[PDB]
């Protein structure tokens, strides 16, 4: 049903660094804790929820499997 | 169904002083009053009525369970 | 089943000034004189047709009960 | 089951010239033709579809029956 | 049902250039060749798919019957 | 009942250098590795996950049988 929910899930399950890059230009980064049909939870010090809306990409930091 | 309602709830439930950024580059804070599908009640002075769409993160300034 | 509706309600009842700050950095100022599931009918010299996707707050000029 | 039906409608029955006005902060003038769920066309010379998303507020040129 | 459908199939059918505006203040031309619930197919050299999301106005050079 | 699916997938097939155009104002430059109802795998070096609500277009680098 879905490619985006597989590959967040290998992302969260790999624990692989990511650059989420908003759309309004700033760049987050940090490992994808866990995410829902409309967020994302981005941790580092404390977790960041980020709402999908605002996502551009989410750009994984070395290649993953999916 | 929802990792966002049990995270926004923790943060309501436990007062957390909590950033709210917006998609055009604004910064609210305050405390979470209350929230719903569609939008979220931020406590300072008066509440102010944010709505969900405008939002690009909720960070929290400390660690919270959830 | 809503907070964002006995929010708005008691705003237009109580004829509470307000201002609903749009995502574009635009400050609008009035009364809420009517709403709906998809705009704020935000009352001055006329009536303004403010749609929600553009809004970012509203912010009561003094405390409302809600 | 709508508050924007109804004040459309009656800017459209009425022929009031109307300032629409977009999230980009471009102004548009005319006269609404006609409307549907998702667009508002918009006369002057030739019509404009104008998408409702792109919309911030429709702003009647005189009060008008609501 | 929609008025947006039978406007952009009037442009379609009668081949009419046109401007697409798009929220981020550029400008597309070409004739429409195809469009569907989400999508504009704006045909020139090769078929650009615009997303109607970012669509403000689209514009024909001329009047057309609708 | 889509002209989008079938346009992505005769890109995503045929393996065409595409540009996809941020409404942000950025290009991106790659092959459509995949797509599903939201986002779209867009592959270099490694995959990006493209939200399409954050496309404005997607224009291939050269003409495509659809
Ligand atoms: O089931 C869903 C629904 C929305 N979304 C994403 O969330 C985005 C924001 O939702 P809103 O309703 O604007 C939407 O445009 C999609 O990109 C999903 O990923 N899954
Ligand atoms: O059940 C819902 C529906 C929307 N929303 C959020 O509200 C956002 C704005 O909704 P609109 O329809 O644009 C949407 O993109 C989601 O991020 C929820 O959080 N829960
Ligand atoms: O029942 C509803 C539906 C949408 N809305 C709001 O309207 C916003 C714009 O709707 P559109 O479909 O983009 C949406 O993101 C919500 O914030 C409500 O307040 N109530
Ligand atoms: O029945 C409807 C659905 C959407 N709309 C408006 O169209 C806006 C754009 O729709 P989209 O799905 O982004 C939406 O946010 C509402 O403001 C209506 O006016 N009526
Ligand atoms: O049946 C539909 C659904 C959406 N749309 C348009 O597509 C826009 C983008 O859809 P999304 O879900 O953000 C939406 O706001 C409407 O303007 C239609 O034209 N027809
Ligand atoms: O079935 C769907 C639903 C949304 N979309 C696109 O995803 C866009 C973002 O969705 P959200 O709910 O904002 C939406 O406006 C459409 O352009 C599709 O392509 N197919």
């Amino acid at each position: 049903q879905s490619l985006q929910d597989p590959f967040l899930n290998a992302l969260r399950r790999e624990r692989v660094p990511v650059s989420i890059y908003l759309v309004n230009g700033i760049k987050l980064q940090g490992q994808i804790e866990s995410f829902d049909q409309f967020v994302i939870l981005l941790k580092n010090t404390v977790s960041q929820m980020v709402y999908k809306h605002a996502i551009s990409t989410v750009v994984p930091s070395r290649p993953v499997s999916h």
